[PDB]
């Protein structure tokens, strides 16, 4: 039972939070299916990005952020944990200093805060993928 | 009125032949969505391309074949006649030597084949649009 994508939920993050997703690539990795996490300054799409997450399923994985419009410095990983036509889970976690990126419980991908991520109100999931879960946690003060 | 995407068509293309897609970009052009339309050679879609187009909107375009599961030469053009915010018509021609890419009326892209586009069974479009029309015509001998 799908969520629609490109899918958009108000959020707020700060040291605790978890950004959990659910989902599966739309087709096979022959022909590089995409996966986009942004966690947005605004409701607005057009807005800064805090943390930009862009998987090339099979090739790669980019992450930047996008201040006052501008892309900032672009990190690169080789590092490709998603299996050809399988369902993943991805877990965004906020540390003190950085996200931490865990696809199927593998810790994966890690990025320094640029901006506080008390600054996020939105993240955005599009691209090549249905999604079947979405969550955010707020447990903590 | 939207049609699937991915949509998937069986097809047959020869001199003469047009393909016409009316879409739209389903985010602004600043969050750099794609547009993608493969010719492939059977109905799987890990089968080969004649002919792949690639839309980064605002930034670029590519085209390239797949051949025997490789990549061969990749074509790059700068031009971009979309507009952010619209919907397209887009109409891909064969001529006797090549493809021909028109943008809302106007002369784009061009791609000499590389293989005889009898070869094709199926087009595919997918990636970040809405989908309103497609259509191959098939009126010649
Ligand atoms: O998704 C679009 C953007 O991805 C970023 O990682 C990159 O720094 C930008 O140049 C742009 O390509
Ligand atoms: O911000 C860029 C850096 O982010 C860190 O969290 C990570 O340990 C490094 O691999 C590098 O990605
Ligand atoms: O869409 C995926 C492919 O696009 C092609 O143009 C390119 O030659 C390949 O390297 C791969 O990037
Ligand atoms: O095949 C590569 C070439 O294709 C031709 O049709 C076109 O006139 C050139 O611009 C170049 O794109």
């Amino acid at each position: 039972s799908l969520l629609p994508v490109p899918y958009t939920e108000a959020a707020s993050l700060s040291t605790g939070s978890t950004v959990t997703i659910k989902g599966r690539p739309l087709v096979c990795f022959l022909n590089e299916p995409y996966l986009q996490v942004d966690f947005h300054t605004e409701m607005k799409e057009e807005s800064d990005i805090v943390f930009h997450f862009q998987v090339c399923f099979g090739r790669r994985v980019v992450m930047n952020s996008r201040e006052y419009g501008a892309w900032k410095q672009q990190v690169e990983s080789k590092n490709m944990p998603f299996q050809d036509g399988q369902e993943f889970e991805l877990s965004i976690s906020v540390l003190p200093d950085k996200y931490q990126v865990m696809v199927n419980g593998q810790s994966s991908y890690t990025f320094d805060h640029r901006i506080k991520p008390e600054a996020v109100k939105m993240v955005q999931v599009w691209r090549d993928i249905s999604l079947t879960k979405f969550n955010v946690s707020y447990l903590k003060r």
